[PDB]
């Protein structure tokens, strides 16, 4: 649980199709990862380069939105205006939750994911391998949790594609 993926879930609950950067920012839990980030942009700054913490404070922040557009898991809905289509990160997760369901429900132990199906189902041509990765890997850390009598351990392994592994308890 850290940096973009404490934001990822930040924005994965919020009920709202859609958020302007700027409003975004004035959350109060967004502003506990920035803060976070923030320090380490203060360590990192080179030999006599000396900006203003809040000037990290907002170049965390924006790097930490655009680690997530990057991979296609929230989408910049408008440039103009800078808010953020929610959908995609959402659908995702739903698109997750129902492949892991499934797979249970069938005790596969090591099946396949491939991207270009996920462009295609859902319809996000941006999504990436990371990107798929990461909604995973949280949906089996809390299928683990919601099913203890039923998945044990799991992996996800990497093709263009994730590989993922399933071992049960009963």
């Amino acid at each position: 649980t850290s940096a973009k993926s404490n934001l990822m879930l930040i924005l994965l609950g919020l009920q709202m199709k859609e958020i302007s950067n700027s409003d975004l920012y004035k959350l109060k839990e967004v502003r506990s990862v920035v803060t976070s980030l923030a320090s380490f942009l203060f360590q990192q700054q080179n030999v006599g380069v000396m900006k203003s913490f809040d000037s990290l404070e907002k170049e965390a922040f924006r790097d930490l939105v655009n680690r997530l557009v990057s991979q296609g898991l929230i989408g910049l809905k408008d440039k103009t205006s800078e808010t953020f289509d929610l959908l995609p990160l959402k659908n995702l997760f739903e698109y997750a939750e129902k492949r892991i369901s499934v797979l249970m429900k069938l005790q596969c132990y090591t099946g396949t994911v491939q991207l270009s199906h996920v462009q295609e189902k859902l319809h996000l041509p941006y999504i990436t391998t990371n990107g798929i990765v990461d909604v995973f890997k949280e949906c089996l850390k809390r299928t683990k949790k919601q099913y203890p009598e039923v998945l044990k351990n799991w992996w996800i392994d990497l093709d263009s594609g994730i590989l993922l592994h399933l071992e049960y308890a009963a």
